[PDB]
C-alpha cells in the first residue's frame, strides 16, 4: 500500500511572458563597462529591454539564446519593481532584496534583525521559468551593522541577550511562537511567510502579480509550484 502525496516547492513561475524579445547585437569590447540591460554572450554583448537603444533584431523561445537573455532579463526587470520598505542588496546572478525587521523584539535596541531574499531564475523544459526564492534572518550589530554571530553576542552583551535573540530569530522563521514554544502550523506557516514577504517585495497585492516590460507583461504567480501524486492501491 502506497502513500499520495502533494509537495509545495520554493519555485515561483512565471506563467506569462513575451516569447518574442529585442535584442541588439553589438561587437563584444572587453572596455564596455557590463550592467543592466545588456549580456555577453560568446563574441557579441546582447542589448535587450530598456538598452535598446535605436535599432534591433528580435529571437523568440525557440532560440539557444533565449534563456541565456531572458534568465538576466527578468532579474533586471525584478529589479526594477522593489516596493518600499525593501532595498536592493545585489544584482548579479542572483538578485537579492533585504528589508530591516520592525517589529517588537526585546533587545532591538543593540541587534538589528534583518529578512533576506535571495532570487534565483530556474529554467526547465525548455520554455518554462521560474523563480527560486529562499529566505535568510540576518544578525547585525546595530551600532556598527556588521554581522554578529550568537557568539560575540553573548561577548558583547551577554548571555541573557544572546538567548533572547535566539527565541526571537526563531520566531521571526517561523520555527517558534513568540512565547518560545514549538506550534502546529509552524512548519505551513515558514512557507507562507516567504510567499508573503516575496509578494510584499514585489508589490503584489493578489496571487498574480504584472510587470511591463517594453516587450510585453511578465507574469508570476505568487504561489509555490504544486507537484501532486496519486497513488494506486
Ligand atoms: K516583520
Ligand atoms: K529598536
Ligand atoms: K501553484
Amino acid at each position: 500500500v502506497r502513500s499520495s502525496g502533494i509537495l509545495y516547492i520554493n519555485i515561483y513561475p512565471i506563467v506569462n511572458y513575451p516569447e518574442t524579445i529585442k535584442v541588439s547585437a553589438i561587437p563584444y569590447y572587453e572596455e564596455f563597462l557590463p550592467g543592466k540591460w545588456k549580456k555577453r554572450i560568446g563574441d557579441l554583448i546582447y542589448l535587450y529591454g530598456y538598452g535598446i537603444e535605436n535599432e534591433f533584431d528580435e529571437i523568440d523561445n525557440s532560440n539557444a539564446l533565449f534563456g541565456k537573455i531572458f534568465r538576466k532579463y527578468l532579474l533586471d526587470i525584478l529589479s526594477e519593481n522593489i516596493a518600499t520598505p525593501w532595498q536592493l542588496k545585489e544584482l548579479g546572478s542572483t538578485l537579492r532584496l533585504v528589508k530591516e525587521i520592525t517589529e517588537n523584539y526585546e533587545f532591538s535596541n543593540i541587534i538589528k534583525l534583518q529578512y533576506e531574499l535571495i532570487i534565483n531564475v530556474h529554467h526547465w523544459q525548455n520554455t518554462n521559468f521560474g523563480i527560486i526564492v529562499d529566505l535568510k534572518i540576518n544578525i547585525l550589530d546595530r551600532e556598527n551593522n556588521q554581522r554578529i554571530s550568537y557568539t560575540k553576542i553573548k561577548d558583547k552583551y551577554g548571555e541573557s541577550v544572546k538567548k533572547k535573540i535566539w527565541v526571537s530569530v526563531q520566531a521571526f522563521h517561523r520555527h517558534l511562537t513568540p512565547e518560545g514554544k514549538k506550534y502546529a502550523t509552524a512548519m505551513r506557516d515558514k512557507f507562507n511567510l516567504l510567499t508573503g514577504l516575496l509578494k510584499e517585495a514585489f508589490g503584489s497585492s493578489e496571487d498574480e502579480k504584472t510587470f511591463s516590460t517594453p516587450d510585453g507583461e511578465i507574469k508570476i504567480v505568487f504561489k509555490p509550484l504544486e507537484i501532486v501524486e496519486v497513488s494506486n492501491n
